[PDB]
């Protein structure tokens, strides 16, 4: 098993960062992201499950500022987050026994929260 | 398999007064529990933050009508941990989806509530 | 199984009260945060997870101002956070069946979070 749980200031994200975003995120969590209500509050979110499913692996950091494009949120009923690794994230998780990753996402004034579990 | 879920919330989020809002969406069970804490307000919020937790652990695209969350039962006993009891559309969803069990854990600060929930399938 | 969830303000712990320092964490615990670059923020993330883990054990509380020396976080040669139960703690644990614990911690400036899940 695993755990990760992530908070992020909802400000953390620049959404005119193009930069940053297009490092962080793959194209299909920018799209979702880009038309969600608050898109800011989305981004915010998206990276807090990013970083909670990596806590989670149970694996080493490649540093303060590693991309996490490698770990994709992905959407199951429209709007509901599931988890996909490609690159180095699947590998370390695989490497880690990994089977299996679920995240969940909520967000209010103060800041977004995920929380993420793994099955080995 | 398996399912998680998490729920923030700001604590004025809650309007004890909204007796019409309470009623739909707490049990009665609920309601006696929550207006008997030091923090009313901080309870019925960390509880509605638990219903919120717990259905998007079910991994459900909705409960059938209608919003309402009464169908997800937060029990407590004394000094012990909070459990929950679906009923209704909620049951019926949840074993729609093979969902066998539900934890859930709330806490609370000035800011804020939290609740995490997991599901068994 | 068992989850735990818990949330604290950073300036909920204060630093200079020795005595709620020296009940509540184990001298390898005082150690760690000691070391951290936000020392306050780094005590409040371990009180969280002590906090998160004992919900998770679904055992009955002491009382409120019970201390949790006894769930002590461990990180070192880990990666991520660990959970070890010494003393009544692991009795209760042990009593309830508990057979593992993991435990995740995050902070952003104004709070800290915590996330457990126990296995039986
Ligand atoms: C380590 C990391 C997850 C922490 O993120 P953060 O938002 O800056 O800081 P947070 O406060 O949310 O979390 C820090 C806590 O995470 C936990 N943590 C640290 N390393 C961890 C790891 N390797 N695995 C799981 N949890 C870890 C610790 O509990 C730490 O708190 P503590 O020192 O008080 O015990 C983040 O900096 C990171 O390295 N992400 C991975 C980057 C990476 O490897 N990129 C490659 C793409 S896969
Ligand atoms: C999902 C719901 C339980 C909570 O949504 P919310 O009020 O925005 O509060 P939260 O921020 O805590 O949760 C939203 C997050 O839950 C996650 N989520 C959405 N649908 C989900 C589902 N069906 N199952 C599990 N998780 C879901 C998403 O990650 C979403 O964030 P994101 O889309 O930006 O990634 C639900 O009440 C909802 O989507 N309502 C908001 C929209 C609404 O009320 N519309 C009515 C029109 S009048
Ligand atoms: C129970 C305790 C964890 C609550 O901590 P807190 O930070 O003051 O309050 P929080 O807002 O974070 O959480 C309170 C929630 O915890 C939940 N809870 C209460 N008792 C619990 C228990 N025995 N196990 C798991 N969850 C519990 C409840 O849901 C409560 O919210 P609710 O009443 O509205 O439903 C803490 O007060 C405590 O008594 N710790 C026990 C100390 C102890 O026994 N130490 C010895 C180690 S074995
Ligand atoms: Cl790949
Ligand atoms: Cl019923
Ligand atoms: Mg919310
Ligand atoms: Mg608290
Ligand atoms: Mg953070």
């Amino acid at each position: 098993g695993g755990v990760g749980v992530d908070v992020e200031l909802i400000t953390s994200i620049n959404v005119e960062n193009d930069t940053f975003i297009e490092r962080n995120f793959t194209p299909q969590e920018i799209e979702y992201c880009s038309a969600q209500p608050s898109v800011q509050s989305s981004f915010a979110g998206t990276w807090s499950a990013k970083e909670a499913v990596f806590k989670s692996l149970g694996v080493k950091s490649l540093g303060g500022g590693a991309a996490l494009k490698d770990i994709e949120i992905v959407r199951v009923n429209k709007n509901a987050p599931a988890v996909e690794l490609h690159g180095n994230a699947k590998k370390a998780a695989e490497e880690a026994g990994v089977t299996d990753v679920k995240v969940s996402i909520s967000h209010d004034d103060l800041q977004a929260v995920a929380v993420a579990v793994s099955t080995k």
